[PDB]
Formats: structure tokens, sequence, C-alpha cells
């Protein structure tokens, strides 16, 4: 996919039996559940953004963050392509709270918000859920329409 992109992270805290996602307050998506994250800063690696935007949303900072995924967003008529950097924790170090950014919430694995969430999460949380990582591709006319999209497992993210 040819173009500058922009770095973003994607956090999902995962644990055995539920997911925490947020419901974003905000900017561009608001109103939807996703996972934690944001754009990449200058001075700072991709998992420090990560870590970075995890705390300022929902105040928790973990002990490891792990690569699941790789996302490339367009959005017709938008020039930077979206470079979607995936994580995964079960190591946080508190418990969720409220931000300007993100409401935090619970879900149940078997009670996953996906008709409130992103359409392309519905391909792709199933392999997160499901521990294989995976490279990911999604052109979206506006915010709900998915004209085209690829998906595939990678051994190395
Ligand atoms: C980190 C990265 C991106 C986002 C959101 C909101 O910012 C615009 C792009 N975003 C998304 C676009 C497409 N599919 C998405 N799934 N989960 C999030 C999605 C939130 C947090």
């Amino acid at each position: 996919h040819m173009g500058a992109s922009r770095l973003y992270t994607l956090v999902l805290v995962l644990q055995p039996q539920r997911v925490l996602l947020g419901m974003k307050k905000r900017g561009f998506g608001a109103g939807r559940w996703n996972g934690f994250g944001g754009k990449v800063q200058e001075g700072e690696t991709i998992e420090d953004g990560a870590r970075r935007e995890l705390q300022e949303e929902s105040g928790l900072t973990v002990d490891a963050l792990h690569k699941v995924g790789q996302i490339v967003f367009e959005f017709v008529g938008e020039p930077e392509l979206m470079d979607v950097h995936v994580f995964c924790t079960d190591s946080i170090q508190g418990t969720p709270v409220e931000s300007d950014e993100m409401r935090p919430c619970w879900f149940q694995l078997d009670q996953i918000p996906f008709k409130d969430m992103w359409p392309d999460d519905s391909y792709w949380f199933p392999l997160l859920l499901q521990k294989k990582k995976f490279h990911g591709y999604f052109k979206f006319q506006g915010q709900d329409t998915i004209l085209d999209y690829t998906l595939r497992e990678v051994d190395t993210v």
C-alpha cells in the first residue's frame, strides 16, 4: 500500500474471560467502543506510544505489551493512510478509570459489542481472541462501509 502513513497504536487488555474496551468520547470515531490508543508522537517508540495512550485514556500501566497485529486503513478522500500497530496485554497494574478521551468498561468475551464497534473489528478481533497474529488492510468509505479488505495470519507482526 503506497503512500505516507501515520502511525497509531491499539491496545487490547485481554484477560482470560474479559476484554477492556473504551467508549471514545471525542474526535474521530466518537460513539464507538474500541481498544485504547491513538497517534504515535515524535520522540517515542511505537510501544512507548501505546503505553502513553493507555495511561492517558484509562490510567493503566502494564508490565508487558505484546505485538499481535498490524492494520492499514484507507479512508476514501483522506490522503494519509493509517498504520495501526495492535498490542495485547494481560498484565495491567490497576483499575481502569474514565478519561477525557475514553470511558472504559469490561466485556465478557461472548458479549463483545461488535454492533457498536468499528466494522473491521468483527473480522480481526476473533483472531486476537484465538491468539493468532495478523495483518489486515481495510478500505473505508466514511465510517460505516468497508469497500475492500485483506486479512491474513502472520508469523511476524
Ligand atoms: C486507536 C486507533 C484507532 C482508533 C479508531 C479511532 O480513531 C480513528 C481510527 N480508529 C479505528 C478505525 C478503524 N477501525 C478501528 N478499530 N478500532 C479502532 C478503529 C482508536 C484507537
